[PDB]
């Protein structure tokens, strides 16, 4: 079971990042955890 972390900083303009880097930064870092290649 993961622990309960619920967060939601963004109701205006704090998800200004282009779509899909929110999703390469814990993709790549995942690698280094779960490193299986």
């Amino acid at each position: 079971m993961e622990v309960a972390m619920v967060s939601a900083e963004s109701s205006g303009c704090n998800s200004h990042m282009p779509y899909g880097y929110a999703a390469q930064a814990r993709a790549r870092e995942r690698e280094r955890l779960a490193h299986s290649r």
